[PDB]
């Protein structure tokens, strides 16, 4: 399988697909909130959901919305460094650091995003998954500037 | 080519590819929208094509805007998750069943978002491509794990 | 080193890398921006910074956000097509002039944005860095059509 290509690959690919559906869930718990709270972003939604009063906003969704809009702006970044830096032949022992403190760092972000969990604890948690990314990101410019 | 390096990929690549310019095509469908009606998000955008007052939100831009971030939301981790999977030596046909149910499911729903199309048709479409999405989430998760 | 696996490789993972680099620069800046401005999306973020009222909309928050939205909507297509686009043998020089229009397209971007400069600048170094992943796309969909 082409999971063995580098030691740190199989690390990588479990905590990112872990965090993929960690995004799934996020985008179910929205539309659950969307129904319960009647809270619909479009018209056709709302018309068959109990009428056009229901196309509004509400706190809660819009809260669900940025919790997943984050998890865009800092997963998605992952996939792709934390992908080729499982080539890069690190330490495995240093890349499985790197993806636990993204995946622990990540599902507290949610949890205290979603929770309603007094601040810092929130931004916090985004620092601290960041930190990984900005040490993977700094790793691969070396080695691509070195190649050139 | 490097697109021999397993059967599936080729669908994939192709399937994947497709979905990235219909996103671009989402792009300038909604740039035409803020011409043609006039709504702009910044000023300075607005003092060029008509004054002040065209920077203002419209129903028709949020819901373009609306039907991107979705995209956002699911092409995104289809094209991470469809290129793993390429290479977990699936069944070439079941490959190219989730590939194209994907790809079926997201043109749907573009279709039916922007066409303004009766519930529950939008959410069928998504639901319909995240089953694929949500198969292949599951076999990568089973690959790496066994490989730890 | 993997980063050897084609000629095209290293310019791309250090233009990629470059870029994932910019968009976290573009998230410090909304942060210090929410702070400075005092307008947070949170009512707890709100709370331990001045109270209640400052659980506000901000136009310069809101201009950051968009930045950043622009950048999900453009740079990580980019991530996907030209990683793949790096292991079709394209001859060594395009490939660079393809990630460096990409590259001074997105910075120029960012810069336009953020700095408010008169349009249509921000609109054409969009177009501008949008011709290249144009290309790319095609030349993607040409080499996996020709594999099926
Ligand atoms: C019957 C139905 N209704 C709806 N949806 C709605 O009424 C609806 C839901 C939401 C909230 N969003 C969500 O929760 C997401 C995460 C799914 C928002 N707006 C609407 C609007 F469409 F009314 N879906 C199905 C469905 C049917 C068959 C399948 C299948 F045949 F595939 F089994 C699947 C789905
Ligand atoms: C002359 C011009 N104007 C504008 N844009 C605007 O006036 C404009 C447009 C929109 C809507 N967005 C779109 O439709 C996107 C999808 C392109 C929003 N805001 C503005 C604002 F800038 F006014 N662009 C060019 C252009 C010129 C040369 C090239 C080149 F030299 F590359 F050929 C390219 C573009
Ligand atoms: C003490 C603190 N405060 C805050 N944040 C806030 O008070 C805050 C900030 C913002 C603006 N966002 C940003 O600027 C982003 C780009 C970081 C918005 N809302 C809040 C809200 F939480 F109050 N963070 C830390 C921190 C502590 C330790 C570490 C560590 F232990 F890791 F060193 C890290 C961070
Ligand atoms: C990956 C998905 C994790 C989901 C995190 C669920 C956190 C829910 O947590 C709950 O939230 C309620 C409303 O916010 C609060 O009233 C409760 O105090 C809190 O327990
Ligand atoms: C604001 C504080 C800066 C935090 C940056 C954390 C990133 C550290 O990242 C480290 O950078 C080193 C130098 O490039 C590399 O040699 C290490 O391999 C890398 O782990
Ligand atoms: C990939 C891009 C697909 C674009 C889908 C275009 C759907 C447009 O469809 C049209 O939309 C109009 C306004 O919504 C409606 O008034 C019309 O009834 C409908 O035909
Ligand atoms: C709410 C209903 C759940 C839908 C989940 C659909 C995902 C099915 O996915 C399937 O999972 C199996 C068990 O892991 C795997 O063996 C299959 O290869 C995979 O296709
Ligand atoms: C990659 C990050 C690049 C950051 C671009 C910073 C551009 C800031 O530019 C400044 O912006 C101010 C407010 O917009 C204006 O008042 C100033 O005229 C302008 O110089
Ligand atoms: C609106 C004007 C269209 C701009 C499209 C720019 C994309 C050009 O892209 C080019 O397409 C050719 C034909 O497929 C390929 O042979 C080239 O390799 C590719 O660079
Ligand atoms: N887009 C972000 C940029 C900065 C950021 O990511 N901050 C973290 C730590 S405070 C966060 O959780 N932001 C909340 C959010 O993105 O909604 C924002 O507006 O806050
Ligand atoms: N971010 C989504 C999460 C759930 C979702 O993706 N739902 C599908 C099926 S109802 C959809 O089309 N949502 C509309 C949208 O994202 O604007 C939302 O707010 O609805
Ligand atoms: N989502 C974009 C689609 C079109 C686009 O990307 N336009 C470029 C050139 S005008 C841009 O910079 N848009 C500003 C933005 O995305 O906020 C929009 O609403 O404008």
């Amino acid at each position: 399988s082409l999971v063995m290509s580098s030691p740190a690959l199989p690390a990588f690919l479990l905590c990112s697909t872990l965090l993929v559906i960690k995004m799934y869930v996020v985008a179910i718990i929205t539309g659950q909130v969307r129904l319960r709270k009647k809270a619909f972003a479009n018209p056709e939604d709302a018309l068959r959901h109990g009428g056009p009063q229901y196309c509004r906003s509400d706190p809660d969704v819009e809260r669900c919305l940025r919790a997943h809009r984050n998890d865009m702006e800092t997963i998605y970044p992952f996939l792709f460094l934390g992908f080729v830096y499982s080539f890069l032949g690190p330490n495995p022992f240093v890349a499985w650091m790197h993806f636990l403190v993204f995946l622990v760092g990540r599902v507290a972000h949610t949890v205290a995003y979603l929770g309603k969990l007094r601040a810092p604890i929130r931004s916090v948690t985004y620092t601290l998954a960041q930190l990984p990314c900005a040490s993977m990101a700094l790793q691969i410019l070396w080695e691509a500037a070195r190649h050139l």
